[PDB]
């Protein structure tokens, strides 16, 4: 017998004896994905073209709303807005979300993957909520996940007993869950990063792309794969195996990538999966943030793989 | 004041004088692309979970049975038949037509971005058709195109008169005319192979791939992409600019791509588009096929970009 | 900003204080009504028609599966089963449902509006479950309503405290509340009743009609309508007014529509919108049935309708 | 081997040796219908609903916009304009089209069946085109037809080789055609007609309703059913047969529906299923009109019913 996300959530809310706060909420974020599924795949473009009678903006105001009405969130960080977003007090839930409504914007023209990325922290110090609110690390995480929008509209979704697959199907809205407590293989067989930096690549990195395309010991190479959009580049990561690196370079000392949105919600995936999720030095979920816009240097992946990175950084210190 | 590919291609066909036999197989290609997204994009899967108690394959078969039913074909060749189909002759038209129902199979269960490549010959001799109508060198071609099932689908189509771009409107299942008579940049600024077969490649390609990530006259290096789908990288090219690249390695001293059903229609689309798509010795559409499943090296893109990669291989010659 | 069904539901859940078992219920239901909808409006019928590669039955298949998955319903009454359905006691809960899974199947080869009812019971008397559980007045409904597959799909949905109407949006698999607390109005001026059976009516009907038709007071005669499909005369009465009819016959001495799953929940669903719903002699929701696909008279609609043929009735008793 | 209207409705042009302005006419209509269907059905009604923070206007804009973009027609009626449409000289072609965008409107509310009827005719005569142009008996139409958006959406059309049916899959935005060369029963067992208006009624209509409730040899008596709306109770007559009737009364001795966009186009279709189309007293594609907006009886249906009818016309004659 089938199992839709609305049933599955429902269920999980209810062996956790939640009060239905979180439950809606996730609820709520569910509907958004469609609804921004439903604008990416281009639905209606035959009026913009005149049968007579953006796409990140649209997205950010799908969320945004959308995430309101579920009265269960007081915070809200968006890769779009400079400062956090204060729910009124009518509206008010112990919720914090950050997100990045459409990742991955620049491959829009060019028809490529991209997806949305989310974190759920629940409201700690009981403050007037704020900005403060969100500057949690990731290891305080009660939800995350993704939704990506590429040859199939699927959502992921970690919480702390796994990390669950749902395929949308379009035809009746629903998502359906495919692939129940995704574990990462130990060991992969391709590498992920944009060689156009090489120039700037700490010696660390240098070294192990190196070893990935001339293995000492003769064995197979690692195929290479740079989608250009973490969504997909981390998806295909999860689901078969390998790593995926954004490590810092001269354009970006710190990385390009943001640790509240796009960072820790793919760190917290990858650990719940069995995979690891580093800094290069230090866990990605272990860090303190004190800016909401704060950047991050990321390697995420197998298990085996990403180990065999960290060796090399620790022999180059 | 709007412009569907069933309205293009009839004024088309009536420009042309034609009898109509080259548009009602356009008009079935049409029809099975719209197919073939519709099963891609999942709609329907709930069934097969069980809520009321292949995909390669599906592409195969609805291509093949559209086409026959347009009476406009004589010869179908397929990436997945071993065999040329020989069309029925109560349903035999002038047409022969090679294509890959859909390219990148393999990255289905990543959902990254896949497509549909087909190339259309008219048939040339009056002998009982057969495989041997197939074998003619791409620069014969009538018409040639894909479609990208990505974050939207998109049918691209290219004749004599050039290229134009159709965004499919999955509400009234309708492509609309978006972008008219593209033209790729002169020059660009990303690359695109698999550097996992580095240790594989020839001294040209290894010289090129050094000067995009170091430019010896001090200029920014270019940016990597590789979604590993054909379809996905060209059509990146084609819009965005730059250089995409399979050439020979131990997979094959020959290449890994196909001549007659993805190299020849994308180096068609190329051409018309003002690019270059060449082997590194030859030019892809030069090239007498002898075996309709024959492989070949291929590198296209901007012509600036393609020109200096082929000096290189001059320098080494 | 916007209300869902599914957060409508959930909200109303929330403040009854259930432990979540008839939300999953009632979000079993929508889901069910969704697939339903779309194959009613024919999506994929190509395939049948053969790009190469009932609706009754299916309907019940979808309802009975979907319902017995939500582990809220212990016993299941369809129109189109002959005896109840005891669901396995792994998949219980503490509900029975009454339903019609496609009601005006013989109005779809002539494409008219159909729809499915529902009724639901909570479980009293907790012996072993049976057939004897779904014996119970329509006064005892928890909650009753329709989907109706007209021009566009709509669910209402009736519970102690109002009657609301969500529409389909297909475009992203959601119903959204679009008419809040629906009230009757006190008169209308539509009367709806097939009166090819003239012959065979009861004086009362006869006086009635014909009331409709001349006026004694020469005001303006009633309009007729009648669809022949329950679900959608019914809609049209309960949005716009009137006095819908279907009286006892020859053909059906104790009328044609069913008490559980066709009367009750309408009866119920006009109740609680202020209108009246009544067999002539007695109120439809007192009536205790004796047997599942028990049949009988009704007459429902805007209260001073309804008033005056049954102060017709009494008039010749 | 599955038929398309689009691979339908090329084939019949080619046969017929056109030179492609009806088939880009047919094609344009084709897409106006599925454009409508979607509007109907609600998609995208949250977005009105502020997900993100008529009907009638819509379909004409719809018909108009595309009718004009196909470069086929010179004179354009419609029932929501008081004035016919000139065609701007640079695209107009030599066709006039007459048609009811959104037949039923009024029953929108109300969620009951509607739909869209046009009817073509050809230029006749060589002068400035002008209103003058559309004032053509029925019986010069070169093509006729109609879309209902019922519980699926269909589309007949109806030309001088006969009539076929094409349902829509909106899966994939196509017309699949799945009842060819249709003909009407030549007796039915159902009337249609409003008998609110009674008091009104001739007395042939009046005997002949008699007739059918209390048959004089005592055979059954017929079924009654009115829906409300033209084309959702004219194409239940075609495909179950019977009549339907909307005869003159105080509402207009001259009939409620208009000559050139309602009864015209049903009368053609009627005709080429093999029944009958009349006023009482003559064929209503015999009529010469005199305004582009004229009201006429008509009587459709079965022949062996028309037939008895128009009997009892002539016994009062
Ligand atoms: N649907 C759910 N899925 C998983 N955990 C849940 C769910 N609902 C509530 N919980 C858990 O219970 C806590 C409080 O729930 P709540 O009362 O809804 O705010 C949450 O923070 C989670 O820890
Ligand atoms: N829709 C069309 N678009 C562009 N050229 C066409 C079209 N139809 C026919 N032609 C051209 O005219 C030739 C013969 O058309 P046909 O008679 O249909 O086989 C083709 O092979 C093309 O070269
Ligand atoms: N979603 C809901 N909407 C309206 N009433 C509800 C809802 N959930 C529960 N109730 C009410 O609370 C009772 C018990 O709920 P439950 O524990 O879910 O079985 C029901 O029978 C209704 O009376
Ligand atoms: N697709 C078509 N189906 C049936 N008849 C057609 C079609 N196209 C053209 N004809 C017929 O041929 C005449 C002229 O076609 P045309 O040149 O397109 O204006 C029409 O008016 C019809 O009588
Ligand atoms: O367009 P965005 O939202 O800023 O995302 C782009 C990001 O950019 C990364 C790739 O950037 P580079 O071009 O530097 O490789 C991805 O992995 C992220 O999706
Ligand atoms: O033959 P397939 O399974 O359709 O593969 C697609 C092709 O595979 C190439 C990638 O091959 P590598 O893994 O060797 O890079 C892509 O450009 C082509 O789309
Ligand atoms: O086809 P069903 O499920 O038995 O429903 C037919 C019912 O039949 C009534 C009309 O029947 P008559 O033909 O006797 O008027 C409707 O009001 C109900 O929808
Ligand atoms: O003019 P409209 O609003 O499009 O009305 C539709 C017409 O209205 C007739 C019904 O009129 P009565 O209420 O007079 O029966 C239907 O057959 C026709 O569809
Ligand atoms: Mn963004
Ligand atoms: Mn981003
Ligand atoms: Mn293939
Ligand atoms: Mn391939
Ligand atoms: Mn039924
Ligand atoms: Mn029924
Ligand atoms: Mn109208
Ligand atoms: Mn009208």
């Amino acid at each position: 017998n089938i199992v839709t996300l609305t049933r599955f959530v429902m269920e999980q809310g209810r062996k956790a004896r939640g009060t239905g706060e979180m439950t809606q909420l996730l609820n709520s974020l569910c509907t958004a994905v469609k609804a921004i599924s439903t604008a990416v795949r281009k639905a209606g473009i035959a009026h913009l073209y005149g049968i007579a009678g953006k796409l990140d903006v649209l997205s950010n105001d799908l969320v945004i709303n959308v995430l309101k009405s579920s009265f269960a969130t007081c915070v809200l960080v968006t890769e779009e807005d400079k400062n956090a977003i204060i729910v009124e007090p009518e509206k008010r839930g112990k919720y914090v979300v950050c997100f990045d409504p459409l990742d991955g914007s620049s491959n829009i023209d060019c028809l490529v993957s991209i997806g949305t990325i989310f974190g759920i922290y629940r409201k700690n110090s009981t403050d007037e909520p704020s900005e403060k609110d969100a500057l949690q690390p990731g290891r305080n995480l009660v939800a995350a996940g993704y939704a990506l929008y590429g040859s199939a509209t699927m959502l992921v979704l970690a919480m702390v007993n796994g990390v669950n697959c749902f395929m949308l199907d379009p035809a009746i809205g629903e998502f359906i869950l495919v692939d129940r407590n995704v574990k990462i293989k130990k060991k992969g067989s391709i590498y992920s990063i944009n060689e156009g930096y090489a120039k700037e690549f700490d010696p660390a990195i240098t070294e192990y792309i190196q070893r990935k395309k001339f293995p000492p010991d003769n064995s197979a190479p690692y195929g290479a794969r740079y989608v250009g959009s973490m969504v997909a580049d981390v998806h295909r990561t999860l689901v078969y195996g390998g790593i995926f690196m954004y490590p810092a370079n001269k354009k970006s000392p710190k990385g390009k990538l943001r640790l509240l949105y796009e960072c820790n919600p793919m760190a917290y995936v990858m650990e719940k999966a069995g995979g690891l999720a580093t800094t290069g030095k230090e866990a990605v979920l272990d860090i303190v943030p004190t800016d909401i816009h704060q950047r991050a240097p990321i390697i995420l992946g197998s298990p085996e793989d990403v180990t065999e990175l960290l060796e090399i950084y620790q022999k180059h210190a």
